[PDB]
């Protein structure tokens, strides 16, 4: 089993996937996120955020009026199954979630959450 995935966000507004699938035989799956470009995280800050398809757009609009030190997420908020946190140019981080917080027949959507790079930092995430 696959339980990982390594994803990059970089200067021009890009994700390196644009799916994930997670192998339902993994307990926990980790994304392990980096920043290959030049930018600090207030101009092209770049996160890893997870919710049902339906979610989405609420997670993003809380997370957009959040501000930066908040890392553009509604804290605590329990519509995100994971996130990692916000980060600049030559950054990483990591998170790890239960495999048990996917639902098997429902649609799930990553996507970053700084304000208006959704609309291209954005993919599907597949239980299967
Ligand atoms: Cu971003």
């Amino acid at each position: 089993a696959e339980c990982s995935v390594d994803i990059q966000g970089n200067d021009q507004m890009q994700f390196n996937t644009n799916a994930i699938t997670v192998d339902k035989s993994c307990k926990q799956f980790t994304v392990n996120l980096s920043h290959p470009g030049n930018l600090p995280k207030n101009v092209m800050g770049h996160n890893w955020v997870l919710s049902t398809a339906a979610d989405m757009q609420g997670v993003v609009t809380c997370g957009m009026a959040s501000g930066l030190d908040k890392d553009y997420l509604c804290p605590d908020d329990s519509r995100v199954i994971a996130h990692t946190k916000l980060i600049g140019s030559g950054e990483k981080d990591s998170v790890t979630f239960d495999v048990s917080k996917l639902k098997g027949g429902e649609q799930y959507m990553f996507f970053c959450t700084f304000p208006g790079h959704s609309a291209l930092m954005k993919g599907t995430l597949t239980l299967k």
